[PDB]
């Protein structure tokens, strides 16, 4: 066990190992505060996060356990890895607060694409690396939940990292004009189907699209704003896919609105290379059956100058089975508590 230093910064006491120094925060959530460090055992600058109220009721406890697992097990050149993770107990009867270390990232997709001149190669390359992330995340069956570009961090030599998957964001979050629902699949918007991986493809399209113009593809005011926008691009649906609509409340509201054609593409997207016109036309699919998937996505003749085949990586295996298990507050502390004292570092 490594010694422990003591210090309050901004009205948090944090208590962590000496190899961590010259801390200074850098934010704080609803989740946690964040400070930046330098580690001297790596030489890497990192983040170093301390949960809040880890295991305040048994929701809060199985998040915490979540995310760890979920940390612990990414191991992929374009997502965020584990670094480090500790407690200062001594023993599971002291257990309280759980610390996790991560790469410090400095600009986001936001800021690039804000400010930047992008050409159609820098477009090719960064959305390469998100589907070649996706690819090993999908693998696991795990589905992110939440991409958009706060999401995805982005370096001086154009390499990226998918950031921040989705734990399971409040009604609140959701509401009005904010970027926080943008980029959300029609088909979850209002819940009218359960999660699955080709929500994330949605979202990469969204992405894409913005990369192309420097504009948002539908800054909805709020959610009926946004569905409209959506169907005014892509079509109202067709017979095919309402007759595999199973909720009543969409085939409801669905079928009050004038039918309308999906519109032609390259008339939107004016300039845009045509390989990248038929990529976005693939993923922004109302029947989500029929979306593009991210292992053919990385086949695709856009891709053409990145694309690898024998360097494109799939995950080990990933057991999500505690997502169904009922355990009481200290059965998740205890769980939490063996995943930290088991952490072994990268290499
Ligand atoms: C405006 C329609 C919203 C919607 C609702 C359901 C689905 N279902 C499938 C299987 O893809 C897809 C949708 O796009
Ligand atoms: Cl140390
Ligand atoms: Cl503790
Ligand atoms: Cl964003
Ligand atoms: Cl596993
Ligand atoms: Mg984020």
């Amino acid at each position: 066990r490594p010694t422990f230093y003591r210090q309050e910064l901004n009205k948090t006491i944090w208590e962590v190992p000496e190899r961590y120094q010259n801390l200074s925060p850098v934010g704080s959530g609803a989740y946690g505060s964040v400070c930046a460090a330098f580690d001297t055992k790596t030489g890497h600058r990192v983040a170093v996060k301390k949960l809040s109220r880890p295991f305040q009721s048994i929701i809060h406890a199985k998040r915490t356990y979540r995310e760890l697992r979920l940390l612990k097990h990414m191991k992929h050149e374009n997502v965020i890895g584990l670094l480090d993770v500790f407690t200062p107990a001594r023993s599971l009867e002291e257990f309280n607060d759980v610390y996790l270390v991560t790469h410090l990232m400095g600009a986001d997709l936001n800021n690039i694409v804000k400010c930047q001149k992008l050409t159609d190669d820098h477009v090719q390359f960064l959305i390469y690396q998100i589907l070649r992330g996706l690819k090993y995340i999908h693998s696991a069956d795990i589905i992110h939940r939440d991409l958009k570009p706060s999401n995805l961090a982005v370096n001086e030599d154009c390499e990226l990292k998918i950031l921040d998957f989705g734990l399971a964001h409040t009604d609140d979050e959701m509401t009005g004009y904010v970027a926080t629902r943008w980029y959300r699949a029609p088909e979850i918007m209002l819940n009218w189907m359960h999660y699955n991986q080709t929500v994330d493809i949605w979202s990469v399209g969204c992405i894409m699209a913005e990369l192309l113009t420097g504009r948002t593809l539908f800054p909805g005011t709020d959610h009926i704003d946004q569905l409209k926008l959506i169907l005014r691009l892509v079509g109202t649906p067709g017979a095919e896919l309402l007759k595999k609509i199973s909720s009543e409340s969409a085939r409801n509201y669905i079928q009050s609105l004038a039918q309308m054609p999906k519109m032609n593409f390259a008339n939107v997207f004016i300039g845009a290379n045509p390989l990248a016109v038929d990529l976005l036309e693939k993923m922004l699919v109302l029947d989500s059956d029929k979306r593009i998937t991210a292992a053919q996505a990385l086949a695709h003749a856009y891709f053409a100058q990145y694309h690898d085949p024998d360097d494109e990586p799939v995950a080990d295996p990933y057991d999500q089975s505690f997502e169904s298990r009922d355990l009481l507050i200290d059965e998740w502390k205890s769980l939490t508590y063996d995943e930290v004292i088991s952490f072994v570092p990268p290499p």
